[PDB]
């Protein structure tokens, strides 16, 4: 029986390029998505004419709600429906925009960034061991956490609680077998909304290359972590950011 | 005219110490309170009989929820109105107990836990800079986040959140000439419901003097980091622990 | 043709496991030793019977001195009339002993302590760079700040390496040299403790209450020298099984 | 009976104002130095000017060499012999210039380097605590050190090398009552023979106040770990760097 690996947000991007490269490597796979249901069936297709009933796909709000418990419980329980096991949980989705402190309403950009970065990775990492061998969550970090861009809190804010959670759960969930650790992408993938301009005023910042993160450089570090090549590593958190943590203003 | 502080659970303990150290340098101060009402008075009627009118207290439950936007807004107006200015916060109200991985419901939990110990950390923020010199916030965190407690997830995951908090803010305010910073406690007055054996146990492994900080030596760092000897000091995290955090297993 | 490595303080524990893995990944390497000239010796030979002409070793001291420099040019240009190339260095050589603050001279253990975490370290990497995947991994310690009483020297070199790795990451990108850590916690216990005081160290580590092998460490490196890695830069794995999670 | 200091390169800028505030605070100071006498001289004149008896000079060199132990152990002695005690070192000389990896040789950057910001502090720390109340120790750090200058590597390998030794010694002198803490300066006093465009370009980069920071600023924050108001915290590092260390490039 080949494992099976729960990818939240992997419709496109690096939660993608995540979904692919576990399932190359012989994982069953469920793609969560929230909004982007017709790229999220569209990567299951790929996937399954590549190896029959190897993917399913899984619909999830994972902003922060009194129901939110019951959402994460439920993709989950997805896992072990489709496959009968679940042994690799990433937490990738991830909501992101600025909140000046000097549209949505403050409660909604509490709930979306804290909820998605934070809270649900949270509840989705108490479902996963109450539920369950190489057993191990992965949680997608943020490199540039303590030179944080301007005006993103509340984004700030719930990557860091995210660094926490990957500690303490690493450390509540050892004795169960289950590692947990954490990728920490500088620039990657750029925004979609953002000029080619920005997007090279950003790029010329990256000392190894002058260039972003491909979405498979981001993946390949995951796919170490859950690797039997890292059977001892627990509660680390691996940066791939070509140095731009490294440089001053 | 005087400068104005804002402390919050200021009625017993840490943050009772930190209002009563303000007072006496000479800052008029809010009492903010939960459900410590006669404390808090009492405490309110102490500083006035130093100096009239130098006291007030201001009732508010900080959980997350759909409220706590105008509950924020609230505490930081009631400092304007009997004082006329807000030159200091302090957030120092925290919720303190276990959530294991592996009563109240979860949502509840998430709520006190995220709601007091980040997200109204960041709506004060909010609501203090956008009403305005020397003037700061201090956050009271934590100096044994990267070495938690077993079981206290989401404790762990609202002060790394406090963190975050702390960086960004000082970061983005730093133009308007706000200071933000925050003091890290290790072991300090220990739970009241501790038994005096677990209370002896963490006593022993501090390494300066092997006993806790008083409220009071908590409370000489918030002082150093609010005053004129601190100008030019914004996003630093002073512990105060006794060597605590340097301790290996 | 096939990349080469060096590896300094090869011959035993920790070294020749990373020495043993890249060479099965495809490398030549230099095998540096010190003292520990039979087993730097019976290691190249048992490498060599798989491949020919594949291993090499190197002796030299580490400790900071007045021809430490030239010491350190020597390795990398054994390397390079060895095999041609250098595409891997590992800094893991590493003297280990307490300095308290309160029967060597104390200038001895500075010189040993800091030469061979440290100085040597920056040596071999300035040697490294004015010879050119290229890149560099030091040996680190996950427990740099939670340090053990009594051992200062130590500890300093282990955090001056730390920035080494953070300001060569900086200067050797723009030449395509990446620069990383790979951090223990507690692996391969030292030969002579007792397994009583083995124990107290083996149970405090949350994931599976034992040490790390020294392939485990190994693994690391290996990832961290490979294809998989090649935007990966300035970043230090810890390698510990949780134990710098765990509070006093 | 007056308590004494030792301050390293005491005779210009950042040293200098922290003998002078630990003067002001009722301290004796002995005022180390290497090529700066006259400076050195005109200093203790000026404060013995103030207060009669209070102020000594010591000459050495701080690099590594087989003798840095025997002026480690002179500087303290010097002490010992004006003033009969020895309460406060502060770890302030330094050595700082470029040592690229790609006229003085390499022997020479490395013992200068490494000597001042670290084996000298190191050697300092070490004869201090065995001639051994609120004793205490101060190292000047980095708050760039995570971020460093290009081409700095073996000034910010000494830096580093201060964290550890700031952090090792607060755990092994804590039973003897010896506190030992750090201050991190970002931009402070800039060098001598850096230009004026170079100067304003650091300058514009700092976000409280875009100007650096003072000398006495620095100070300051030295003077606090010394004081009473610090009696609980040993191992910690206080950043001084008007949230310069949180710009991202
Ligand atoms: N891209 C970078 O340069 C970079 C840098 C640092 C860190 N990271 C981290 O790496 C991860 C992946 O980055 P990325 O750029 O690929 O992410 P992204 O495109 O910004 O977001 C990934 C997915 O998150 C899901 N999502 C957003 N809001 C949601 C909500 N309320 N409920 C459920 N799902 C929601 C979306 O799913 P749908 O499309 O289906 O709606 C989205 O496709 C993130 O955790 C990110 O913070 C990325
Ligand atoms: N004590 C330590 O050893 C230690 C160690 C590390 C960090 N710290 C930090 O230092 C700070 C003070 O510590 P402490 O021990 O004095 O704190 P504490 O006694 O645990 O809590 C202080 C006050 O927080 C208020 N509070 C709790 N839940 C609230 C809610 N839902 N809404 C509004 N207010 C609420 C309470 O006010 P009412 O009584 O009025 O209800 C309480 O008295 C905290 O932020 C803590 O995390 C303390
Ligand atoms: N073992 C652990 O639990 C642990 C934990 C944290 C970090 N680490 C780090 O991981 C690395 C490997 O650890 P390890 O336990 O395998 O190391 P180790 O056995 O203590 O020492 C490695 C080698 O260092 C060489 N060495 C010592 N002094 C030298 C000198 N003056 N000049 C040149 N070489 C010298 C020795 O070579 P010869 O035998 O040829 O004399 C020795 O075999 C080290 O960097 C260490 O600090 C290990
Ligand atoms: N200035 C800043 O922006 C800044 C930023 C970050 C950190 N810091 C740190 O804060 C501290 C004070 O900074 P600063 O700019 O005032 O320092 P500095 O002027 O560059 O150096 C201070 C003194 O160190 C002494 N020194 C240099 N080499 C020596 C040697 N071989 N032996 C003995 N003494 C030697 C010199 O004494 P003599 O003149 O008598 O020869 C010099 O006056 C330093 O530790 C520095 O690294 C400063
Ligand atoms: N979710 C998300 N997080 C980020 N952090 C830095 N850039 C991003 C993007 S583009 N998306
Ligand atoms: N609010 C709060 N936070 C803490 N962190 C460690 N101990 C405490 C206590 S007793 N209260
Ligand atoms: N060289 C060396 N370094 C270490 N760090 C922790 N343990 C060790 C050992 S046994 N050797
Ligand atoms: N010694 C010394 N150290 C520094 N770090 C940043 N600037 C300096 C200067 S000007 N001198």
């Amino acid at each position: 029986e080949a494992p099976a690996a729960v990818v939240t947000g992997a419709a496109k991007r690096i939660g993608r390029a995540i979904a692919v490269k576990l399932h190359q490597t012989g994982y069953r796979v469920v793609i969560h998505y929230h909004n982007s249901a017709e790229a999220a069936v569209s990567l299951a297709d790929e996937l399954n004419k590549e190896r029959s009933n190897t993917a399913v796909v899984c619909q999830a709000d994972l902003t922060n709600s009194n129901v939110l418990p019951a959402s994460c419980e439920e993709i989950i329980n997805s896992c072990f429906r489709a496959f009968g096991r679940c042994d690799v949980l990433v937490n990738n989705a991830s909501a992101f925009y600025p909140t000046p402190l000097v549209g949505k309403t403050v409660e909604t950009q509490v709930a979306e960034l804290i909820g998605t970065n934070a809270i649900a990775p949270f509840l989705l990492t108490m479902s996963f061991a109450q539920r369950q061998s190489n057993l191990s969550i992965v949680n997608l970090c943020d490199a540039m956490v303590d030179q944080p861009c301007m005006a993103f809190s509340l984004y700030n804010m719930g990557k860091h609680a995210l660094v926490g959670l990957t500690q303490s759960a690493a450390l509540e969930l050892a004795p169960y077998g289950i590692r947990v650790n954490g990728v920490a992408p500088g620039v990657s993938l750029l925004p979609v909304a953002m000029g080619e301009e920005e997007k090279d005023k950003w790029r010329r910042k990256v000392p190894l290359g002058r260039r972003e993160a491909s979405a498979e450089q981001i993946a390949d570090a995951v796919i170490f972590l859950v690797s039997g090549s890292a059977q001892y590593i627990t509660g680390s958190i691996i940066k791939v950011d070509g140095g731009l943590s490294l440089v001053h203003a």
